[PDB]
């Protein structure tokens, strides 16, 4: 299992992409490596990368390479997210896709070519880099197609599947030959939102690894309590849930983002949330890695962020180590060698003829399946999660080593909140 | 006398060069504009780069604007800066803190007015010590964001729009007068042609130091009357003369801040004549502050989603060579560097409410009765000006403007006006 942090540049956040202070970035990545992390995740801005649909900015590509270079010289593997897209409640969409040029990145064919050219351009610029570990198509891109988005980019579930297949397929074989990974990222709506065009099986079958972003402001922390077994184990629950919709029985699961948000978790307890959540993740088999959010706190001078976003960094505004920064550093040591035994008792999830849930609000906070797992795990049963389709096929049940099943009737939860802050 | 300049579109990477300016090319760019006979340039920083967060202005972006002003001055050109873009050639550049999850109106959101206030002062503060910094415009055609046609409209009533203009202009207005610079604001022709538009005609002609007007004959004039009609060729002069009626100062200068020969309505073979005869029409109107053509350098062929006609608007080709219109504009600078315009004596009355605004704005719009009454008067060689009904009942203002003849016409709405450059935007 791997340990890393999502890199928020100190001093100027992602606005530093306009004019990177490379000596500060070098000091930033050196601090992350000093925690014991082995990798880092970085976020270029789509508006700077591709200011026109048919012109990618060479300076922005070169600046991404420099950060990849500096990350490696600190001893860190660097994972790059291509399309931002969305970052901490803000949207950075190039001018050729807004207002007079409004379009859907998921259905507009010429916009798919632009995303296609940018993905190849990012990989081509970094192909020679030894620390270039892999690509994610973009941070939580599905938020653009959800109905909660104030400028939704429309798309049905089939178009979303073709969207993933097009971009992932461009660089999938280069990634395999080169020894790198290609993956995609979605917020918890893919697991929790009924009617969502991103289906759970997309995250667990498309791409090389399943990415998961565990945030307990989604309803789990207010419904059950900031440090309930439901909340502290939410990251583990997302790990075990995602496996049910995967075809590969030992597919790695990467918790690509997880933090202790101040809006539901208190600062005095935030270190305990870090340690125990990682204890929960460390008990699940086949975890690719744990990437914390985030590296360095957002400067106090920047505005319109949700308040809790300013304290998410592992290093404070003056560069000193945070209380959670000591918890994440100590957790890296505690779990660098811990291996997780196979999980024997599975929770059955009733699913479509094609692998999709009947009622996703039952896997959502407050739902029966959600609570059945938390209750089973709380009692030390280390449960996994299976679908109804796999439950009637002894081959897959054998490959995964399940010997005990659990049927639970579906009751919808109502605690899920699709937005970080009430203002949205 | 009147000034001649060019709107500066950076060659090679358009306004995308702001991401990483090639200063040696920009230096060569401004050298070409000066060689035409131009005395000034209008430059356009991008709001998304200037102010990536509501409470943080990027020092690198401020310094890049300063370097461009410096290169313009070392080229011998006065530099006019537009603060808020905003809108440029059918594209919107709105920062992330004013979009989607942070959607807001730049005209009514108090914190967005403070942010625009900080950027306006920062731009002026950064450039105040520089000799070639000639003045500020609040932004290129900012009214298009509040128009009812806008797909992401930032709403505002006419009273709120007045407060927006009064807040930003008043910030640097007193500094501008002692420092010897001008402060102004810009609106597209919807302020003159669109009924119900929250930007009123008297805003453009009373607020700021000079009246700005952007003359584009794809607004319906070239399609209705013909690309090389007197309605089309005199549209810029008509926009000058129309704006004066709503001005309180009888000799306030009018700045045709942008004018081009758009290829979607004018044929390339005719664009040089359109340049010459339109500037001839402007040169005959009194108190023309200047004529600023659009634009300097054509957009490179590789850039996409522009309306096709935009690629050929530049005075210099993609390889730096001068276009036929570039030779027409250069020839016009020489032809009218010394020509002064006699007073215009015959005025057209604009029926107006009790508070200075037209009864029917669509009647001065293309296809309207006031519009054609002036075009017909100008076609007959009568050199007409434009007055309001209120000024017609005040012999002092008529005396101050030297008017001796009136021409009253009934209000008939036009139906030729087009609020968008391309059919794709309807
Ligand atoms: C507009 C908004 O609230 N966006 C947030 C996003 O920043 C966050 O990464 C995600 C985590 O689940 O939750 C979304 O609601
Ligand atoms: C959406 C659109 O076409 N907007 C154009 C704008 O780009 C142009 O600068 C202006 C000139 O008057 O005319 C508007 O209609």
């Amino acid at each position: 299992m791997k340990f890393g942090v999502n890199y928020t540049p100190s001093g100027e956040w992602f606005y530093t992409w306009l004019n990177p202070k490379w000596e500060v970035i070098r000091r930033d990545l050196a601090q992350i490596a000093e925690l014991g992390a082995d990798h880092v995740r970085i976020f270029p801005l789509w508006t700077l990368l591709q200011p026109n649909r048919t012109w990618i900015n060479p300076k922005a590509l070169a600046d991404v390479r420099r950060m990849v270079e500096l990350g490696g010289e600190a001893g860190l593997d660097v994972y790059v997210d291509v399309i931002q897209g969305h970052l901490s409640s803000f949207d950075f969409v190039p001018s050729w896709l807004v207002s007079w040029h409004e379009g859907s990145m998921f259905t507009d064919q010429s916009a798919i070519e632009a995303q296609s050219a940018l993905t190849e351009a990012i990989y081509g610029t970094l192909s020679d880099m030894k620390a270039f570990a892999g690509l994610t198509l973009g941070n939580e891109c599905n938020q653009f197609t959800d109905a909660t988005h104030p400028r939704r980019m429309p798309a049905n579930a089939e178009q979303i599947g073709e969207w993933l297949d097009t971009l992932i397929g461009l660089v999938a074989k280069r990634c395999r030959r080169d020894g790198r990974l290609i993956a995609h990222s979605e917020n918890d709506a893919i697991w929790y939102a009924d009617g969502h065009a991103f289906l759970p099986r997309y995250a667990s079958c498309k791409g090389d690894v399943t990415t998961v972003h565990s945030w307990v402001f989604n309803g789990t922390g207010q419904h059950y309590g900031p440090m309930s077994c439901e909340s502290l184990g939410h990251a583990a629950w997302l790990v075990e849930l995602s496996k049910a919709f995967a075809a590969d029985p030992h597919r790695p699961v990467w918790v690509q983002a997880i933090g202790a948000p101040g809006n539901v978790i208190d600062s005095a307890d935030a270190p305990e949330f870090c340690r125990r959540s990682i204890d929960a993740i460390a008990d699940c088999p086949d975890v690719f890695g744990v990437t914390w959010w985030c590296s360095h706190r957002i400067p106090s001078a920047f505005s319109d962020f949700p308040f809790f976003e300013h304290q998410l960094g592992l290093f404070d505004v003056d560069g000193t180590l945070t209380d959670v920064g000591k918890a994440f550093r100590d957790a890296i040591a505690t779990h660098r060698d811990t291996v997780a035994p196979p999980r024997t008792t599975a929770i059955v999830i009733p699913v479509d003829e094609q692998g999709d849930p009947l009622m996703r609000a039952a896997q959502a906070p407050g739902g029966s399946l959600f609570e059945a797992w938390a209750n089973l795990n709380r009692q030390g049963e280390r449960p996994c999660v299976i679908t109804s389709l796999d439950a009637g096929n002894p081959a897959k049940l054998a490959n995964r080593g399940i010997v005990r099943l659990e049927r639970v009737e579906l009751v919808a939860g109502h605690a899920y909140n699709a937005v970080s802050d009430p203002a949205f």
